[PDB]
């Protein structure tokens, strides 16, 4: 048993390939499955797991469960993770760390299935996890937690975790903006994170940091707006797009030699998902845009987020993402499911997946 | 490939958070689950397991001992068959699971791995009774307590030491004047410490501590915060039995430490809610105080409760947890049990309901 | 991996404990379970397994299956083992060796699930396995196969196997008698086996041999008749009681410090099962008869055999036995299931298990 | 821990014995079980596995799964592999490589369950995997992919895979024929494949190649026609039998000291499977043909393919095959399942295995 360590260099990405299309490909989800909520994917040294929150088939009776990515959320296949309605998890090579918001809005850290730490609100609660995979590398896990009673006065903290106990935190300067649900990936000695501004920005705030918690917030300079809601696409500039900048939904950008922005196509009817390659940094006006894949056209789209398969010693680090989709049960209840794409260096055709 | 060894020093505890919460705590248990009873938790050096005795399905497969990995539902797919019996205790020494199971007319079979390695028989009439809880293993040897006698008014109890599934000798315990059923135990500071249940003449709970040389002393809590159910009104502090409503009782625990705890059922009438009270100092002085009463559960109907220590740690202190058995109902309407578990936090918690 | 290797010394046995009781020990088999016949138990170095033959819920349709001892034979819990109507198995530390009679009556030998040898009838056919766990020790496996068109003129061969392959064999002088379904065990450098005489004996014959094939048949000098059917019990004499010596059923004896013989108590209706202790060998006439255990009463019983749980490091080799019981399904179909008992050094109360 | 490396020399084969026989061969299929299609068998260093494509209990709702050979395709024994309707797989000693076709018809390579590469058509698609085990030896894996919109103008490529990454491919000259669904085996420094010609040949095209991609297409010189459909068997000649050469179904030949050709007995009602021994090469007009085994009699037959077990210290390389058969579930939906045969050194009696 050895610490999970990710790749220093990303695989080159030129397109995306489905690795899972959830139980609603038939149009409807089987009623024996749990009503699933706040879905995200995280990977260990041996598998990828689907984590979500559920009650049955904010409440005192929501739990965090996981199944193996690809297994359907039936009673047989469920693993109880924690009590809570907001969760983040990640694996370090030894054990799952699961961060969960429960009770009056504090977070409990479970390692294996043992409480290793709790964290309590300080700016008025409730605490909010990043609702996405956290990042473990070489024995340490990193995560981001939000406090504050309004998005207009939110506070954000960067946590480092060792075997599930807090090894410290750092206040992030988020003056002038809001930074919810950061979804992250590791590369070249940095964790890089895309968050959601529910207050004043139709673009997404960006964050990178290293293990010394030296950090930088960045604003994407591209008029292709990532948030939903949002207005008309703008010319390229380096500061915030404030128009329709209130509200928002979890989503991601990828910054690399090729950069990407994934977004909901129609902000009004939350229908369709597109992801768009750019030749260069998200943070220059001069960068151009090379290819836009319409991955979904007909499904209604909720949250989306990044994940890194890690069971590897390979020459190149793979990158994936999940999308939470509005679904309907056979009986006719509203629910979600979850689809996943993974990167490829191969240039892909135009295929609509749903 | 090494003997399980527990921390000599317990972590500080000032609060409790759930680690597992069965579906029946917040609604109906799914019908595909095995109906469980006599639940308890025991941990190895790799995982925590939920041991239990089955009652079948929605009228089917009963009478046996099973385990699942704690966190997993008792669906057919997740069941490890363990032994034949209606009553079991288990423990793990680093090598294999030891399982004490009562069967037949009340003899105890001992299984190490799945291998029968010993058998224990009643002197004083039977039927024999396990502690219905985890046994304690440390550094190769495992300890457990077994009850004999036909009435709670004439109960005998024995301390058993076990190596690799075989009996490495035993001591008769002096329980003259009280009853000591279903002890739940923990290890710290060189002693095994157990909390028993007196179904005869005490509404407080009897206490035991002992080392590997079978040097024991039984203690009696000097606290008027009455641990058993049933029970009467809370009393003044005094250092002997509360005989009033001391007949009957349910398995439950006390924690003795720098900080002490008593967990009990809140309404002894309708068996509703569970509380755990922190005490500053020992359970065995009349001066020790009373600091914070946590009302962990309110909604649900409580039964047995027990202690367990996880030991797949690489932690600098020994963690302590407890399990609470809950009366619940299946989707079909059959009544059944499951489980909530709690482990200690070093920091104080808010007043919150967990079930 | 490493080779499976047993204890040279048997644990003392003064009593018997049930390790597993089927659904049809306790009344009626559910209809979703397979219809097992030819049940027996063989152990590996990690688990004991229940092997049987089934056909649905001599035929081409017959297959060999197995489950983990304890698991019910629901389709979900089944492992296909071979095609056949007769089977012996055993584990060498590396792989399950499985002998199966199939086709016209040749035995196929599977190692893993790959065929490593075939054995064909010379003396008439069809061939017949020992219907019971064969024995493996130190990388090498031993079994006994029978040929002959009738039990009068039956031939018996002793096979040595390594990794699934015939490593030579030996003919056994069974002039005089018949040696069907030997059920065996190992100690003291010898493999001791108990056969069923369907010809001229209502006692059970007895084999022992070493790894270098030196063997001797012995006759129990004992008037406690083990085979079924049988006559009234007799005084002790060292010759075959030929009285209702025709007919027969699979069963065992144990030779040791204490020695045992189990049998169906009533050969009329085949109800109840008893097992009886003796203070010394079965092959002296002078040997007493101590405690008799009435393990089963109201149940109509059938085949029984031996197995040695082989996953130790130990001061003693455990020894067990299975009993095959007639049973009924919820729709009223006739079928079987299985109960097991293991030894324990101490004496046991008089308990009736069904 | 180490690369899987196969045996340079085949076992002597003079007969076949079943090692798995599905429940639907000998009756109806339990409806708990998944509805398998495109079944085939691939082996690792530890086990043989049954791969297939299913929907539930060019279709976009399909996925690739697998179970261990011998277990049933019940939910508990299931394993998700990939999205897609067409799959090939092989193990290298480290990880499963799985080739899957999805979307409009590109292929994805998964290694572990991690996406490691894609492959794209340039001749119009969809792409088609060999629908059978691909071949790994000494760390590198080989597989063959088909492209093109008619079989009249089909196109084929031979890929070299290393840890799930493409290390190159070579065009195969299939001028004047079609080469679908090759099913292959390894010996004597060569990979040998039997294909299916849907265009202009009732015999089966054959292909051998070495690790440096030197290859030779051969036509079998035997008038015992391998494909279905086909016409009247003819005389031995060394080129295509064009009549009834349109259409076809996946199947195999074996080239050895003893050669074999397995085929469906009745081309019209696809019932019965036979396999014919030839004393020598499939590629001389002179070679003769000795023993014909009628293996299956009752069953309706479809696809058939080769696989080689590698969990072994045999002294000689074993060869097996699987046959997909039409079947019905208890509730009477059409499905398939599987019978597998492995080679034995001895000659065998004429038994009906299904
Ligand atoms: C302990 O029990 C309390 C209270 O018990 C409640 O009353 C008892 C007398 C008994 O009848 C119980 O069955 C009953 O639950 C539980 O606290 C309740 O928790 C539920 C669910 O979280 C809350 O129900 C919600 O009420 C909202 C407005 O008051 C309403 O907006 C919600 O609707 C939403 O969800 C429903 C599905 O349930 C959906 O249909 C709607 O469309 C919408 O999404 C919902 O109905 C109660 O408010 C709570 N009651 C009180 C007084 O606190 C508690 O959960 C339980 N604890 C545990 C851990 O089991
Ligand atoms: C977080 O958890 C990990 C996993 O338990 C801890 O890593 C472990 O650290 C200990 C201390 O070095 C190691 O134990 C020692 O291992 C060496 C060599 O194997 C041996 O010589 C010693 O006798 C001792 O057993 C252990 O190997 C290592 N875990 C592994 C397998 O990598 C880590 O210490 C924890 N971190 C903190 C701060 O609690
Ligand atoms: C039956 O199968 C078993 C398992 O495959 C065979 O046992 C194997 O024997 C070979 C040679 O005797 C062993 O190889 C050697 O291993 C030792 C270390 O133990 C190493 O020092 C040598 O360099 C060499 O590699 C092999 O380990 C062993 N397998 C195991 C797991 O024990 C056996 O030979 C087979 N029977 C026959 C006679 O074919
Ligand atoms: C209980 O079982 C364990 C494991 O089988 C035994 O530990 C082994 O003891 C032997 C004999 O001294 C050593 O050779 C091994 O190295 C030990 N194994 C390990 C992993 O420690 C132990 O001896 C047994 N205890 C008794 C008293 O029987
Ligand atoms: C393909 O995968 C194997 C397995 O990971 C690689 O073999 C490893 O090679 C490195 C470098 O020498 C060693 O550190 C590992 O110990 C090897 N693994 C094992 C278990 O043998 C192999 O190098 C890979 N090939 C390429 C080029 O990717
Ligand atoms: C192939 O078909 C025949 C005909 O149905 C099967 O033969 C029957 O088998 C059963 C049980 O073995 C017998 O009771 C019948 O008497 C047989 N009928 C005939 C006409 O032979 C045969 O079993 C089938 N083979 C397989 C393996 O499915
Ligand atoms: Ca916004
Ligand atoms: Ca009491
Ligand atoms: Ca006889
Ligand atoms: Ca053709």
């Amino acid at each position: 048993a050895t610490p999970l360590v990710l790749g220093e260099n990303l695989c080159s990405i030129n397109g995306w390939v489905p690795t899972y299309r959830g139980e609603g490909t038939t149009g409807k989800i089987p009623d024996e499955q749990m009503l699933t909520r706040q879905n995200f994917v995280s990977c260990s040294d041996k598998e990828c797991r689907r984590f979500f929150v559920s009650m049955g088939y904010v409440s005192e009776q929501m739990n965090v469960y996981s199944v193996k990515l690809g297994d359907p959320p039936t009673p047989d296949k469920l693993k109880f993770e924690a009590v809570g309605w907001s969760a983040s998890s990640c694996h370090d090579g030894f054990q799952w760390t699961v961060l969960s918001v429960a009770g009056d809005g504090f977070v409990s850290i479970l390692y294996g299935g043992i409480i290793t730490d709790t964290i309590h609100p300080t700016n008025g609660g409730p605490l909010r996890t990043q609702a996405s995979s956290c990042i473990c590398n070489d024995g340490t896990c990193y995560t981001i937690i939000a406090d504050g009673t309004t998005y207009t006065a939110s506070s954000h903290r960067l946590y480092r975790l060792v075997n599930g106990t807090s090894a410290g935190w750092k206040a992030l300067d988020t003056t002038g903006f809001n930074f919810e649900f950061p979804t992250c990936y590791y590369t070249s000695g940095k964790v890089k994170c895309t968050g959601t501004n529910l207050w004043n920005d139709a673009k997404r705030p960006f964050l990178e940091f290293d293990q010394s918690f030296t950090y930088t917030f960045k604003e994407p300079c591209l008029g292709f707006l990532g948030d939903t809601p949002r207005g008309i696409d703008t010319t390229n500039y380096c500061d915030k797009t404030t128009t329709e900048g209130e509200g928002g939904i979890q989503g991601f950008m990828i910054e690399g030699s090729n950069s990407w922005i994934g977004r909901i196509i129609n902000p009004g009817s939350k229908k369709g998902f597109e992801i768009y390659k750019f030749l260069g940094t998200l943070f220059s006006v001069q960068t151009v845009g090379n290819r836009n894949y319409q991955l979904l056209s007909n499904s209604t789209i909720g949250r989306s987020g990044l994940y890194q398969p890690a069971y590897e010693s390979r020459d190149c680090q793979e990158l994936c993402f999940w999308i939470e989709i509005a679904a309907t049960t056979k009986a006719g209840l509203s629910s979600n499911d979850l689809i996943t794409f993974c990167g490829t260096g191969g240039s892909m055709p135009d295929v609509n997946w749903g």
